[PDB]
C-alpha cells in the first residue's frame, strides 16, 4: 500500500526517489543465462557491466530502476539482487509475459495465468521469496488470441493487488487502443497502465486518445536511434527517428497538459541475447551513456527547451512513486 | 568411447541394458517447472510421480531410459538425476532444441548452436556438470531457416563427439527425408541418427528407404492412440491408430532386415505441461502402464506374433547401446 516491493525488500515511497520506469538488466531467454553463460563472455562479466552501469547511473541522479523483464524474456531476479546491492540502486521486478511466450505459456486460461501472475506478485518469484512490483504485457500488432488473455489477466492481477500494469506495443500500429480496449472490459482502471514505447510514433492523436482516458504513456526508448547506422538489423530495431525527436514527445504532452501521467526510461539493457549477436555493443556504441542517458542528456535538453525542473522532477520522482505504489 | 554419460555420470555399454531410448520425465518449458512448480501440483508430486513410475518399469526389466527433453522442453537434469538416484534407473539427458525454441536460440548461427551442443556434450549441463549423451532435433513439416541451422549444428557437435542424434517429425510428411539429406550435407553417417516417431506414419516406402540407407529407425510412440476418446485435443496428439497398428510396424521392419536399426520406446511423460491442461491423466488413462507398457504389453504381443524373444533382446538392449555409445 505505502511500500513498493523490490529485489532486497520492500521500500517507502519516498525511497524511490528518481526512478527509471522501463529498464533491463538482461533482455535474453527463461533459463538461457544459466544454460549458456558464455554468450555474455561470462556471468560475472555480465554482473561486472551491470554493476558499473547502474553506479553511473546512480552518480547521475538515478535511484530506482524497474526492469520489466518477464519469465520469458529471461528474468533472473537472483541476478538483479546481486546487482542492486553492488550498485545501490534499487530494482523493481516485473512478473507477466513478453512477446516470446513458451508453449508452456501460451496453452494456459486466462485463470491459469491470472493464478502464475498473482504467485509471482503476492508469493515470490520461483523459490527466491522476491516479489514483483510491476506486471509487463506485450502485443506487436493485433494482439493474438493468446496476448488476450496475457492483457485480461494482468488486469485480473493487478485488481486484485494494486500492483500497476506496463506495455510493449508496435506503437506505430496503435496498440494501446486495443490494450486498453480488453484492459477496461476487465474494470482495470487507466491510472494503473502504463502504455510503453509510446515514443516510437510521433502520432500526437493516437497518445492524446489514450492520455485523455487516463493512461500513462511511457516514453521510455529515448537513446534508441539508428542515426549514423549500414547496418540492417540495428537500424530495424532501433528506428531512423532521432533521440531529441523522441525527448521532445516529453515536452509535447506537457505542453497538453498531460505532465502528470509521462513517463520517461532508456529501455536500455547490460546483456541482451533475444536479438542479433553483438547487438548490444552496437547499442553502447551509439549511446555510452547507457541508463545515465534520461538525466545526463535528456533533462538538461528538455531544461534547455523551456521545461521547468520542478516538470522534470515531478515526471521522474512523483509520477513513478503514483504509478508503482499499490492501490487500486 | 566405451561410456555413455547419464545423469549420475558414466555408464559402461553393459550397464545399460534394457533402454528406452525416447521418454521424457517431464515434458515443459525452459524455467517454468522452477517459476510455476503448483502447475504439477508440487515439484515433490511430481518426483513421487516420476520415481513410482520409474521403479515399476525397472520392474518390468527396463534398466536405462533415454530423456530426450532438450532446454526448450524444460529439461531439468537435477530433477532427472533426483529421480534416477531414487529409482534406481539410468536416465541418458539430451541436448538440442525441440519445437519451441525461444528467441535466444532461435537468432543464433550454426557455429553459435554448435558451442552450445558441444557445452552440454563436453563441459556439462548449467552449472551441475551433468552431460548429455545425445542430441536431439526437430522438424513439424519442412525444416524452418533455423531448423536447417539446428540440424547442421547437430550433425556437427555428433562428428565432434561420436554422440548420436535423434529427432522429432511429422513423419506422415515424410520429414525424414529432409533430415537425411540436412545431416549428410554435412558428414554425419546414417548409423548415428534415430528419425523418431516414425510409428506415427504407415507407409513402408518412406521408413525403408530411411532405414536402406541406414537410419536408425524410431518407432516411439507405441501406447499413443486416442480410440475411445469425444476429446479434439487428445486425438489431436495421440492419433487414432491402435497401439498394435504401431507395434506391427516394429514386425514389418523386423520382416525386412532392418531388425538392428529398430529402436522403441512409450515417448511417455510423467508431467507434460506444454500441452493442454490435465493432459497427463487422459494419457495416464488410456496407458495407466506408463514406461512399463513396452516391456509389460508390446514384447509380449510381437512374441505372439511370432517375433523370437533373441530378436526382441536386440532390439531392446544392443541396438540401444550401438547407438549410444560414442563413435563416429
Ligand atoms: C530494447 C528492447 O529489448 C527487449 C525488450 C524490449 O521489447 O523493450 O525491446
Ligand atoms: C508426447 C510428446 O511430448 C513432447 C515431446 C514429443 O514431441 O515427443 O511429444
Ligand atoms: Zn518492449
Ligand atoms: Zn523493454
Ligand atoms: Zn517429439
Ligand atoms: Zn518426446
Amino acid at each position: 500500500g505505502d511500500r513498493i516491493n523490490t529485489v532486497r525488500g520492500p521500500i517507502t515511497i519516498s525511497e524511490a526517489g528518481f526512478t527509471l520506469t522501463h529498464e533491463h538488466i538482461c533482455g535474453s531467454s527463461a533459463g538461457f543465462l544459466r544454460a549458456w553463460p558464455e554468450f555474455f563472455g561470462s556471468r560475472a562479466a555480465l554482473v561486472e557491466k551491470a554493476v558499473r552501469g547502474l553506479r553511473r547511473a546512480r552518480a547521475a541522479g538515478v535511484r530506482t530502476i524497474v526492469d520489466v523483464s518477464t519469465f520469458d524474456a529471461g528474468r533472473d531476479v537472483s541476478l538483479l539482487a546481486e546487482v542492486s546491492r553492488a550498485a545501490d540502486v534499487h530494482i523493481v521486478a516485473a512478473t507477466g509475459l513478453w512477446e516470446d511466450p513458451p508453449l508452456s505459456m501460451r496453452l494456459r486460461s486466462v485463470e491459469e495465468l491470472t493464478q502464475f501472475f498473482l504467485r509471482e506478485i503476492q508469493y515470490g518469484i520461483e523459490d527466491t521469496g522476491i516479489r514483483a512490483g510491476i506486471i509487463k504485457v506485450a502485443t506487436q500488432g493485433k494482439a493474438t488470441p493468446f496476448q488476450e488473455l496475457v492483457l485480461r489477466a494482468a488486469a485480473r492481477a493487478s485488481l486484485a493487488t494494486g500492483v500497476p500494469v506496463t506495455t510493449h506495443t508496435f506503437a506505430s500500429q496503435r496498440d494501446g487502443e486495443q490494450q486498453a480496449a480488453i484492459f477496461e472490459s476487465e474494470g482495470l482502471s487507466p491510472s494503473r497502465v502504463c502504455i510503453g514505447h509510446s515514443d516510437d510514433t510521433d502520432d500526437l492523436s493516437y497518445l492524446t486518445a489514450l492520455a485523455a482516458r487516463g493512461y500513462l504513456i511511457g516514453l521510455d526508448g529515448i537513446p534508441h536511434s539508428a542515426i549514423g547506422l549500414d547496418n540492417a538489423s540495428a537500424s530495424a530495431l532501433l528506428g531512423n527517428r532521432s533521440w531529441q525527436t523522441r525527448a521532445l514527445l516529453i515536452k509535447a504532452l506537457i505542453d497538453q497538459g498531460y505532465m502528470k501521467q509521462i513517463l520517461v526510461s532508456n529501455d536500455w539493457l547490460f546483456g541482451f541475447s533475444s536479438y542479433v549477436t553483438n547487438i548490444m555493443d552496437v547499442m553502447d556504441s551509439v549511446n555510452p551513456d547507457g541508463m545515465a542517458f534520461i538525466p545526463l542528456r535528456v533533462i538538461p535538453f528538455l531544461r534547455e527547451k523551456g521545461v521547468p525542473q520542478e516538470t522534470l522532477a515531478g515526471i521522474t520522482v512523483t509520477n513513478p512513486a503514483r504509478f508503482l505504489s499499490p492501490t487500486l
